[PDB]
């Protein structure tokens, strides 16, 4: 294929795809040899032998001493204290058991979901395709299935893209540090304690088994790709060797290159194992605070406890996920949900409503969400996203708005996360304090009962804060509520009240980005929709600065730019920086 091992081929890879772009809302699942003991968390495997720990005290309580009563045997099977037989063995419906894969299949197509499918293999060294190079795997013990095969038939069955997630780096970087060694070289190759140059071929080779096995369409990876200091107190460069990194991203470019195929690699945001060229940033639970590019994911759980299943599990509302999905959207990302059924194979029924409920949402307002692009400015409210460290998902209110808009630039989508008792949206951000003349504005409809009911607004005026918008007669419930806006020629160009406003005509007209207080580079400008290159006027906001830069990246010669309309340059500009005086 036409791609090498070199960060600059590989670069060449368009990270995010129009479909992936468009399709929003996909949902995986952290199942596995990792959800036997139901308790704490899926890093069980890890913690089980942490000194001291509570996850130790539980096992031996409940097994047996771990250095007795290893990880191991909940894949190869063994009696607990009291004479139980206890081992990761999901028994097919179609044989007499609980675990109905098809029927989760068809929860998880009816909750929206555009992609969909497994991890695969989580850090517990336990690989859930039918591998070669992994004896560790669910045909050789166990339930005797190829658990990732059946997965991503039944996915393909059902038309919904396959994602397959694969958390394999960190297995012998640090996360079962705390279990005994071993001489036994096929327990070494569980507990990731094999040679390092063995360990990282074996990363790749699990990859390229799994992807030939498979064809993935989103390849989604954790951390410990390039993520030093990120694997606790283990001895360890948190990494896998840089030219296997680069041998799996050329290997999967070209595999989807030879299947015709748009296919995707995801990372987390803060590793440095892969680049923001070719692969797409998975930001942590909760996403950004703000509008990022280029365009990035993130993933979040129906579960308010662990990943996994675990005895006393809670969760988080149907609401809280429909605003979280509605707020990564709105920022210019896709939100991945994860699901947790119980060892098993049963999915909870707590788990079916979330997804039930979300589905109910996405059918009913989907326009507002598929295929449309976030706006230049993401929303307006009290209720948002600190970023950071995740405490509770995003439930918003009434008094919340988040924007997304059509491919045409000519319609904004308007989503208010409750229904206003007075009657009343107002959108800030097309008031006349925004300088936004809305001479074009067409039609102000509310999306109905079902997909492609729309129900006339008559009442609207324009206030110094905002279009203030009169709701007709309330449609039937929802968890959030959609006005469509359309305009003739293109959505305005907002003035922030603190930040500004770039154009493409040298009168503060034409083409326009607005941006907020922040540091916008080229590949940012470009994507939303204005080369810097091609930016001729700017507009400041009262109380704001901007300096521009020549460079892509905040480099070269600069200029300081206070409130007012300014013009610019053509080809003077790569990147911005918008302050607050
Ligand atoms: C995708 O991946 C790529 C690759 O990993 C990511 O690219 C990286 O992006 C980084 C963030 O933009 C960028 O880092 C910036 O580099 C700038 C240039 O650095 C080079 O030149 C300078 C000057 O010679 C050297 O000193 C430096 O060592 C480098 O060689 C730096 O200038 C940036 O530093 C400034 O910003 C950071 C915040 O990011 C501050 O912590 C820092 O103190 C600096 O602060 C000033 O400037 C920023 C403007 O960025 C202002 O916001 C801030 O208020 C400070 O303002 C003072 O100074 C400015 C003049 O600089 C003045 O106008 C102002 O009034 C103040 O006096 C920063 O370090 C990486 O270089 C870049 N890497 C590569 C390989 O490209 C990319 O982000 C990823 N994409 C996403 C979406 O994540
Ligand atoms: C005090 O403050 C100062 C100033 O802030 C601090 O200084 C900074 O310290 C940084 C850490 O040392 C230093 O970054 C390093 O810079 C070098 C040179 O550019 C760079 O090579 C380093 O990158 C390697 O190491 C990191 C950490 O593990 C990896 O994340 C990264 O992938 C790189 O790993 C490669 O090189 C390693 C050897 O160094 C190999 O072991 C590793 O396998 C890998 O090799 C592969 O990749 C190579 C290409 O990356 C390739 O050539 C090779 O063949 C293999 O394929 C790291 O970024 C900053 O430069 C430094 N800043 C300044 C201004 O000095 C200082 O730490 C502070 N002190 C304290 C106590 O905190
Ligand atoms: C494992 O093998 C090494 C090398 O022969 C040996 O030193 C060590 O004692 C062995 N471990 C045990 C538990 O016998
Ligand atoms: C919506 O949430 C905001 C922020 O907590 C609050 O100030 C406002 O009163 C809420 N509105 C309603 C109707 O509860
Ligand atoms: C999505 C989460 O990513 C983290 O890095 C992992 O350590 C967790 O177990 C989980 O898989
Ligand atoms: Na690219």
């Amino acid at each position: 294929g036409p791609y090498e091992a070199t960060w600059e081929s590989t670069d060449k890879h368009n990270a995010a795809p129009e479909w992936y772009r468009d399709a929003k809302f996909g949902v995986y699942w952290h199942w596995g040899a990792f959800t036997t003991a139901q308790y704490a968390s899926e890093w069980y495997p890890r913690n089980m032998y942490e000194p001291d720990s509570d996850q130790r005290k539980h096992h031996t309580e409940t097994y047996g001493p771990p250095e007795e009563w290893g990880y191991e045997n909940f894949i190869k099977g063994a009696k607990d204290k009291k004479g139980n037989f206890v081992q990761f063995k999901p028994v097919l419906k179609s044989k007499g058991g609980e675990f109905d894969p098809e029927a989760i299949i068809k929860i998880v197509k009816g909750s929206g979901a555009r992609f969909a499918g497994p991890v695969a293999e989580h850090h517990d060294g336990f690989s859930m395709w039918d591998s070669k190079v992994n004896e560790w795997n669910p045909v050789n013990y166990g339930p005797k299935l190829d658990l990732v095969k059946l997965w991503a038939d039944l996915v393909r069955e059902n038309d919904m893209k396959l994602v397959i997630a694969m958390h394999q780096a960190y297995n012998y970087n640090g996360f079962f540090q705390w279990a005994p060694k071993t001489n036994d070289t096929s327990l070494q190759k569980l507990l990731g304690q094999l040679p390092r140059d063995e360990e990282d071929q074996l990363w790749f080779d699990k990859h390229r088994e799994m992807l030939d096995h498979v064809q993935p369409d989103i390849i989604w990876n954790d951390f410990s790709l390039d993520s030093p200091g990120e694997c606790g107190s283990f001895e360890g460069p948190c990494a896998v060797d840089e030219q296997k990194r680069l041998e799996f991203l050329a290997y999967y470019f070209n595999r989807g290159e030879e299947w015709g195929k748009e296919v995707v690699t995801t990372y987390k945001h803060h590793d440095h194992g892969f680049r923001n060229t070719s692969a797409v940033d998975d930001w942590e639970r909760g996403g950004p605070s703000n509008l990022v590019r280029p365009y990035w994911q993130t993933d979040d759980a129906i579960s308010a406890s662990s990943w996994s299943y675990t005895v006393g599990i809670k969760y988080y509302s149907s609401k809280a996920m429909v605003h979280s999905l509605l707020d990564r959207v709105s920022k210019n990302g896709n939100m991945l949900l994860n699901i947790s059924p119980m060892a098993n194979g049963v999915l909870p029924e707590e788990q079916i409503k979330v997804l039930n409920d979300i589905g109910d949402f996405l059918s009913r307002y989907g326009e507002a969400v598929y295929d449309t692009r976030a706006w230049d400015i993401y929303g307006e409210g009290p209720n948002q996203v600190e970023g950071g460290s995740f405490t509770a998902p995003l439930q918003g209110n009434s008094s919340d708005i988040r924007f997304t808009r059509n491919k045409e630039d000519d319609v904004l989508y308007v989503t208010v996360l409750g229904w206003p008792e007075d009657n009343l949206v107002s959108v800030k951000n097309l008031g006349s304090n925004a300088l936004v003349d809305l001479e074009s504005l067409k039609s102000v409809e509310l999306l109905g009962d079902k997909a492609g009911d729309y129900v006339k607004v008559s009442e609207w005026e324009q206030s110094k804060d905002a279009l203030d918008i009169t709701l007709p007669s309330q449609p039937a419930e929802s968890l959030a509520y959609v006005l469509k806006l359309t305009f003739d020629g293109g959505i305005p160009v907002p003035q922030p009240e603190r930040g500004a406003a770039v154009f493409s005509k040298a009168d503060a007209t034409g083409k326009g980005v607005a941006l907020a207080l922040g540091t916008f580079d080229t590949v940012f400008l470009t994507e939303a929709g204005l080369k810097p290159e091609e930016i001729r006027s700017i507009r400041v906001s009262d109380g704001t600065k901007a300096t521009l830069f020549s460079g892509f990246r905040f480099t070269g010669e600069s200029k300081e730019l206070s409130a007012g309309e300014h013009e610019v340059e053509d080809g003077s500009v790569g990147s911005i920086v918008v302050s607050k005086i």
